[PDB]
């Protein structure tokens, strides 16, 4: 089933050398952890804050003994950039699009106390206020994307268009046939609409059909197969229809 971690994280194995770690205190946010054939560990997205992320990195160190860690932010929300403080502290190489870095820096200008009020309880508010999110150390041009090659094993980061957020990117692992679609994968309901482009979302999701994926991992909730994309398109087009 799963391994129980501190701060209400759970880790589930979905393939050889591939795990999903879920932050169950903060909106059941999913984090992909994949060990490459050459020993590099790639982490996609993040827990919301420092206690969760330290917990994640302790588990990565203990169970995978990485040669090197590369962390890829999926978008500027805290499930995305909330891990950067601890990723950096633990020596990981953090990456995001230039737009994600810009949006995180702008978000940091907002009054923190007001932002923390939308959280469930006092314990979570205190944890959020005890972390101070930072952008990634390394950036790529959003529309160009980024391809890593770890001893000829590729990891492809690409922008399919605005959907859940203006900056959402997906991460594809061709050898493992694994697509981390993040928070633009919404097979039942679209969720938080604040930064969304609902009109663009159907065509942005249509761009995910090209991937030869056996597993599609969403930003929240259970992962599935390529049908996760089909479902998302229908959910988004339903919302667009309701809109006029
Ligand atoms: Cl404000
Ligand atoms: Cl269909
Ligand atoms: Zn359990
Ligand atoms: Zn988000
Ligand atoms: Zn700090
Ligand atoms: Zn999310």
């Amino acid at each position: 089933d799963h391994v129980d971690l501190p701060y209400n994280l759970t880790a589930t194995k979905i393939d050889s050398d591939v795990f999903v770690v879920t932050d169950r205190d903060f909106y059941s946010s999913n984090v992909l952890v994949a060990k490459m054939l050459d020993g590099t560990v790639v982490i996609v997205s993040s827990p919301f804050e420092n206690l969760g992320t330290q917990t994640l990195m302790d588990w990565v160190a203990k169970t995978m003994k990485p040669k090197k860690v590369v962390a890829i932010n999926t978008h500027f929300h805290l499930d995305g950039t909330g891990g950067n403080e601890i990723y950096k502290k633990m020596g990981a190489e953090t990456w995001s699009s230039d737009l994600t870095k810009q949006l995180r820096l702008e978000e940091n200008k907002k009054d923190r106390i007001k932002a923390a009020e939308f959280y469930k309880n006092e314990d979570l508010k205190r944890r959020i206020l005890s972390s101070h999110p930072v952008p990634a150390d390394n950036v790529f041009d959003l529309k160009q994307g980024k391809v890593f090659s770890f001893s000829n094993e590729l990891v492809e980061v690409s922008f399919p268009g605005p959907a859940h957020s203006p900056d959402n990117v997906v991460v594809y692992f061709p050898k493992k046939k694994l697509l981390f679609g993040g928070c633009m994968i919404k097979p039942k309901e679209l969720g938080y609409l604040g930064d969304a482009n609902v009109k663009a979302w159907p065509d942005s999701a249509r761009r995910l059909k090209k991937f030869d994926a056996k597993i599609v991992i969403p930003g929240h909730g259970e992962w599935g197969g390529p049908e996760m994309v089909n479902k998302t398109i229908k959910v988004a087009e339903k919302a667009v229809g309701e809109m006029r």
